[PDB]
């Protein structure tokens, strides 16, 4: 089997990316943010506390023949960015671009964090980081992909995320049509969960590249490209005018600026971020401060090539018994 499902930005800064997901019978479509850093399929239902919905649309398990309470299993997560989310869990039929699984953990939110209800565009999350992560207890579940896997054509799911446009995951096969060149694979540890590999160093505008080794993470459900101080520093560095600001949380530089490109290595290939890709846009509203998207992950603990940096490549997901990341130019 294989499935191919439309993902969205859900605003003109491509803050998240949205993607049709069919949850019960018959179905229900929710908007969910595809995650290739957390492991929970998470979903604003009709037991998520009222006063914490406001727009989206809601998992209603007893509209659904086949959903089934998972009997005294309950989650709860915390994100990068200090939002958080809990409930209590069904199974039932989910599927995305076609690919059904019978079956899945769908995690119904009880509770959600104000910065997930300020969100209408997001109906919940599905995870696509290892099943180590996921937080269901006293019985931890499976990811959708993991679930999926052995149906597939081949054990694989690719993101090919737009800029400023709609892109596409696919689940079973990688579309040769989708990217220019060759993928160049590259190893992966599973030993915290995440789709962890090294980057074989970096490039700012038209500059040499330096060969360093880089650990991070590929994470779909982070927006920006958090990378040591030392890289970040570099960067910013050739922005005439661009600062530190403790008072806004990063990197901001005059939004009259033209941004250079930044490359990163996979092994000897080099994938390009066009300057364009690392503006964020005004820090308030009207402002000529713009907020950049290449920041430090000094205060993380890991390093996080998110939305910036997988939106310049077409990447694949190789889910075989050894794990593997691929990127390809496109």
């Amino acid at each position: 089997s294989t499935g191919s499902a439309t993902t969205t930005p859900i605003d003109s800064l491509d803050d998240a990316y949205i993607t049709p997901v069919q949850i019960g019978t018959p179905a229900q479509t929710l908007n969910l943010d595809f995650d290739t850093g957390s492991s929970d399929l998470w979903v604003f239902s009709s037991e998520t506390t009222a006063s914490e919905v406001d727009g989206q649309t809601i998992y209603t398990p007893s509209k659904s023949t086949t959903a089934k309470l998972l009997s005294g299993a309950t989650w709860s997560i915390s994100y990068g960015d200090g939002s958080s989310s809990s409930g209590d869990v069904y199974t039932d039929t989910v599927s995305v671009g076609g690919l059904t699984v019978t079956g899945q953990a769908v995690e119904s939110a009880k509770k959600v964090s104000s910065s997930f209800t300020e969100d209408s565009t997001i109906d919940g999350l599905l995870g696509l980081a290892f099943s180590t992560l996921n937080t269901v207890s006293p019985t931890q579940q499976k990811t959708f992909f993991d679930n999926a896997k052995a149906s597939l054509d081949s054990p694989v799911f690719t993101a090919d995320l737009g800029y400023h446009a709609p892109g596409t995951y696919n689940f079973g096969f990688i579309d040769t049509t989708a990217y220019t060149g060759s993928i160049t694979y590259t190893a992966v540890s599973t030993k915290q969960g995440f789709w962890e590999w090294t980057s074989t160093g970096y490039a700012v505008g038209s500059g040499t590249f330096k060969s360093t080794s880089i650990d991070g993470i590929a994470d779909t459900g982070t927006t920006l490209l958090y990378l040591p101080a030392t890289v970040v520093s570099a960067y910013w560095a050739q922005v005439s005018g661009a600062k530190s600001s403790s008072s806004v949380g990063g990197y901001v530089f005059p939004c009259s600026a033209t941004l250079p490109s930044f490359t990163f290595g996979v092994g000897s290939a080099r994938i390009v971020i066009p300057g364009d890709y690392i503006d964020f846009g005004p820090i308030s509203t009207g402002s000529s401060s713009c907020f950049g998207g290449i920041q430090s992950s000094a205060g993380i603990g890991i390093n996080i090539f998110g939305d910036v940096a997988l939106k310049a490549a077409f990447v694949v997901f190789n889910g075989a018994t050894t794990p593997t990341l691929g990127f390809a130019s496109k």
